Protein backbone atom coordinates (compact mmCIF):
# COMPACT_ATOMS: atom_id res chain seq x y z
CA UNK A 1 0.00 0.00 0.00
CA UNK A 2 1.12 3.47 -1.07
CA UNK A 3 -0.30 5.82 1.59
CA UNK A 4 -1.21 9.52 0.97
CA UNK A 5 2.10 10.50 2.63
CA UNK A 6 5.30 8.53 1.91
CA UNK A 7 9.03 8.84 2.67
CA UNK A 8 11.94 7.52 0.71
CA UNK A 9 15.68 6.97 1.06
CA UNK A 10 18.10 7.13 -1.86
CA UNK A 11 21.71 6.23 -2.46
CA UNK A 12 23.58 7.15 -5.68
CA UNK A 13 27.00 5.87 -6.83
CA UNK A 14 28.36 7.56 -9.90
CA UNK A 15 31.22 8.73 -12.09
CA UNK A 16 31.35 11.90 -14.22
CA UNK A 17 34.35 12.44 -16.48
CA UNK A 18 36.29 9.87 -14.37
CA UNK A 19 35.39 11.53 -11.03
CA UNK A 20 33.85 9.02 -8.58
CA UNK A 21 31.26 10.07 -5.94
CA UNK A 22 28.40 8.80 -3.73
CA UNK A 23 25.25 10.65 -2.59
CA UNK A 24 22.77 9.82 0.17
CA UNK A 25 19.33 11.35 0.42
CA UNK A 26 15.97 11.17 2.16
CA UNK A 27 12.72 12.77 1.14
CA UNK A 28 8.96 12.76 1.55
CA UNK A 29 5.86 13.60 -0.46
CA UNK A 30 2.28 12.94 -1.57
CA UNK A 31 2.22 10.09 -4.17
CA UNK A 32 -1.38 10.81 -5.36
CA UNK A 33 -0.98 14.63 -5.47
CA UNK A 34 2.29 14.26 -7.39
CA UNK A 35 4.48 16.43 -5.06
CA UNK A 36 7.78 15.64 -3.26
CA UNK A 37 10.84 17.19 -1.57
CA UNK A 38 14.35 15.76 -1.13
CA UNK A 39 17.51 16.64 0.77
CA UNK A 40 20.65 15.12 -0.73
CA UNK A 41 24.19 15.09 0.75
CA UNK A 42 27.39 14.36 -1.21
CA UNK A 43 28.96 11.65 1.06
CA UNK A 44 32.10 10.75 -0.99
CA UNK A 45 34.00 12.56 -3.74
CA UNK A 46 32.83 16.02 -2.59
CA UNK A 47 32.88 18.88 -3.72
CA UNK A 48 31.62 17.79 -7.20
CA UNK A 49 33.62 19.50 -10.01
CA UNK A 50 30.60 19.57 -12.43
CA UNK A 51 26.95 20.96 -12.67
CA UNK A 52 24.51 19.63 -10.05
CA UNK A 53 21.78 19.92 -12.77
CA UNK A 54 23.00 16.74 -14.51
CA UNK A 55 22.18 14.79 -11.27
CA UNK A 56 18.96 16.57 -10.03
CA UNK A 57 16.59 14.69 -12.39
CA UNK A 58 17.93 11.33 -11.16
CA UNK A 59 16.67 11.88 -7.57
CA UNK A 60 10.80 9.14 -8.23
CA UNK A 61 7.95 8.19 -10.57
CA UNK A 62 5.70 6.62 -7.89
CA UNK A 63 5.03 10.36 -6.93
CA UNK A 64 3.09 11.29 -10.13
CA UNK A 65 -0.48 12.51 -9.88
CA UNK A 66 -2.54 10.31 -12.35
CA UNK A 67 -6.17 10.62 -13.54
CA UNK A 68 -8.34 7.61 -12.49
CA UNK A 69 -8.64 6.26 -16.09
CA UNK A 70 -4.83 6.22 -16.85
CA UNK A 71 -3.40 3.03 -15.16
CA UNK A 72 -0.64 3.99 -12.65
CA UNK A 73 1.86 1.37 -13.86
CA UNK A 74 4.65 2.39 -11.42
CA UNK A 75 2.36 2.56 -8.31
CA UNK A 76 0.76 -0.83 -9.29
CA UNK A 77 4.30 -2.40 -9.40
CA UNK A 78 4.55 -2.23 -5.55
CA UNK A 79 5.52 -3.83 -3.10
CA UNK A 80 8.09 -5.54 -5.45
CA UNK A 81 8.83 -2.26 -7.23
CA UNK A 82 10.38 -1.43 -10.55
CA UNK A 83 13.58 -0.55 -12.35
CA UNK A 84 14.50 2.04 -14.87
CA UNK A 85 17.38 2.79 -17.25
CA UNK A 86 17.92 6.20 -18.81
CA UNK A 87 20.09 7.84 -21.47
CA UNK A 88 20.60 11.63 -21.76
CA UNK A 89 22.23 12.82 -24.97
CA UNK A 90 23.53 16.38 -24.56
CA UNK A 91 23.89 18.73 -27.56
CA UNK A 92 27.75 19.01 -27.11
CA UNK A 93 28.37 15.21 -27.09
CA UNK A 94 28.13 14.66 -23.31
CA UNK A 95 26.20 11.49 -22.43
CA UNK A 96 24.73 10.39 -19.05
CA UNK A 97 23.40 6.88 -18.35
CA UNK A 98 21.49 5.90 -15.24
CA UNK A 99 20.23 2.60 -13.86
CA UNK A 100 17.85 2.56 -10.97
CA UNK A 101 16.10 0.02 -8.69
CA UNK A 102 13.02 1.09 -6.63
CA UNK A 103 11.50 -0.95 -3.76
CA UNK A 104 9.33 -0.72 -0.65
CA UNK A 105 10.79 -1.56 2.76
CA UNK A 106 9.08 -0.97 6.13
CA UNK A 107 6.57 1.50 4.59
CA UNK A 108 9.27 3.61 2.83
CA UNK A 109 10.57 3.62 -0.76
CA UNK A 110 14.25 2.71 -1.20
CA UNK A 111 16.08 3.95 -4.36
CA UNK A 112 19.42 2.60 -5.62
CA UNK A 113 21.00 4.66 -8.39
CA UNK A 114 24.09 4.18 -10.63
CA UNK A 115 25.24 7.00 -12.89
CA UNK A 116 27.78 7.34 -15.78
CA UNK A 117 28.76 10.75 -17.12
CA UNK A 118 30.84 10.52 -20.29
CA UNK A 119 32.47 12.72 -23.02
CA UNK A 120 31.66 16.13 -21.56
CA UNK A 121 34.02 18.89 -22.93
CA UNK A 122 36.32 20.38 -20.23
CA UNK A 123 35.17 23.93 -21.18
CA UNK A 124 31.45 23.10 -21.59
CA UNK A 125 28.54 24.24 -19.37
CA UNK A 126 28.57 21.03 -17.18
CA UNK A 127 32.35 20.92 -16.43
CA UNK A 128 32.43 24.75 -15.97
CA UNK A 129 29.26 24.65 -13.71
CA UNK A 130 27.48 27.27 -15.88
CA UNK A 131 23.92 25.77 -15.57
CA UNK A 132 20.99 27.35 -13.52
CA UNK A 133 18.34 24.67 -13.11
CA UNK A 134 15.85 23.24 -15.59
CA UNK A 135 12.72 24.57 -17.27
CA UNK A 136 9.26 22.93 -16.77
CA UNK A 137 8.97 20.01 -19.24
CA UNK A 138 6.64 17.24 -20.41
CA UNK A 139 7.72 13.59 -20.60
CA UNK A 140 5.93 11.82 -23.46
CA UNK A 141 5.01 8.41 -21.89
CA UNK A 142 4.26 5.39 -24.13
CA UNK A 143 4.40 1.57 -23.89
CA UNK A 144 7.21 -0.32 -25.79
CA UNK A 145 8.98 -3.75 -25.33
CA UNK A 146 6.62 -4.88 -22.52
CA UNK A 147 7.74 -1.73 -20.64
CA UNK A 148 6.75 1.91 -20.18
CA UNK A 149 8.99 4.39 -22.05
CA UNK A 150 9.43 8.13 -21.65
CA UNK A 151 10.90 10.89 -23.80
CA UNK A 152 11.93 14.38 -22.66
CA UNK A 153 13.72 17.30 -24.26
CA UNK A 154 15.46 18.56 -21.12
CA UNK A 155 16.55 22.26 -21.16
CA UNK A 156 19.08 23.56 -18.64
CA UNK A 157 19.18 27.34 -18.24
CA UNK A 158 22.73 28.84 -18.51
CA UNK A 159 24.04 31.57 -16.13
CA UNK A 160 24.97 34.06 -18.92
CA UNK A 161 21.96 33.44 -21.19
CA UNK A 162 20.66 30.70 -23.42
CA UNK A 163 20.03 27.00 -22.81
CA UNK A 164 21.87 23.61 -22.85
CA UNK A 165 19.63 20.79 -24.12
CA UNK A 166 19.51 17.00 -23.82
CA UNK A 167 17.35 14.28 -25.47
CA UNK A 168 16.32 11.99 -22.65
CA UNK A 169 15.11 8.43 -23.12
CA UNK A 170 13.98 6.22 -20.20
CA UNK A 171 12.60 2.67 -19.90
CA UNK A 172 10.56 1.80 -16.75
CA UNK A 173 9.83 -1.81 -16.03
CA UNK A 174 7.81 -3.33 -13.18
CA UNK A 175 9.62 -6.26 -11.44
CA UNK A 176 6.33 -8.33 -11.69
CA UNK A 177 3.97 -7.94 -14.77
CA UNK A 178 1.35 -5.15 -14.35
CA UNK A 179 -1.11 -3.53 -16.89
CA UNK A 180 0.67 -1.12 -19.29
CA UNK A 181 -1.16 2.16 -20.06
CA UNK A 182 -1.57 3.79 -23.44
CA UNK A 183 0.41 6.95 -24.34
CA UNK A 184 -0.02 10.08 -22.13
CA UNK A 185 1.95 13.13 -21.00
CA UNK A 186 3.64 13.78 -17.62
CA UNK A 187 4.20 17.48 -16.95
CA UNK A 188 7.00 18.20 -14.46
CA UNK A 189 8.58 21.05 -12.61
CA UNK A 190 11.80 20.47 -10.61
CA UNK A 191 13.31 23.25 -8.45
CA UNK A 192 16.57 23.45 -6.45
CA UNK A 193 15.00 25.06 -3.35
CA UNK A 194 18.32 25.40 -1.50
CA UNK A 195 22.04 24.49 -1.56
CA UNK A 196 25.23 25.19 0.44
CA UNK A 197 28.13 27.05 -1.38
CA UNK A 198 29.86 23.86 -2.76
CA UNK A 199 26.57 21.86 -3.51
CA UNK A 200 27.40 19.12 -0.95
CA UNK A 201 23.95 19.73 0.61
CA UNK A 202 21.03 20.32 -1.83
CA UNK A 203 17.29 20.53 -1.29
CA UNK A 204 14.93 19.84 -4.25
CA UNK A 205 11.17 20.12 -4.87
CA UNK A 206 9.20 18.54 -7.72
CA UNK A 207 5.60 18.44 -8.93
CA UNK A 208 4.50 15.89 -11.57
CA UNK A 209 1.15 15.17 -13.10
CA UNK A 210 -0.18 12.84 -15.78
CA UNK A 211 -2.51 14.20 -18.50
CA UNK A 212 -4.20 12.51 -21.48
CA UNK A 213 -2.19 12.50 -24.80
Amino acid sequence: IIKEFMRFKTHMEGSVNGHEFEIEGEGEGRPYEGTQTAKLKVTKGGPLPFAWDILSHQFSKAYVKHPADIPDYLKLSFPEGFKWERVMNFEDGGVVTVTQDSSLQDGEFIYKVKLHGTNFPSDGPVMQKKTMGSEASSERMYPEDGALKGEIKLRLKLKDGGHYDAEVKTTYKAKKPVQLPGAYNANYKLDITSHNEDYTIVEQYERCEGRHS
